[PDB]
RNA sequence: GGUCAAGAUAGUAAGGGUCCACGGUGGAUGCCCUGGCGCUGGAGCCGAUGAAGGACGCGAUUACCUGCGAAAAGCCCCGA
């Protein structure tokens, strides 16, 4: 989610922890339009995760090279 | 009482007038402020690591605005 158990992983996993959510974030987005989205928040969350799932990855891009 | 004659005179308002009562219209007036004006002082550059100012977007529902910008009404960190 954010702690040292987020970065904890592989760069590729970051992607996996990305390209998988936006796979949920889709089926969700579909549901909505199809009517049944009972997890309005899920959306916002899943989303918020992807944010972190990059901000971090991005924090590395400078720590270990400057 | 009456009839006849001669006189005189009022009343009704279709509509109007003045005044009062009560209303409608309309926004003056008074009180108020979520908005302005001036002077004093403070502060005084921004931009190819891409401005100024904008287009299209982001929301469970979003047309206007606001904040942002696909990491999209927000993401990390430090403090409070």
């Amino acid at each position: 989610m954010k702690p040292s158990e987020m970065r904890n992983l592989q760069a590729t996993d970051f992607a996996k922890e990305i390209d998988a959510r936006k796979k949920e974030l889709m089926e969700l987005r579909f549901q909505a339009a199809a009517g049944q989205l009972a997890q309005p928040h899920r959306v916002r969350q899943l989303r918020r995760e992807v944010a972190q799932l990059n901000t971090v990855k991005a924090e590395l891009a400078r720590k270990g090279e400057q």
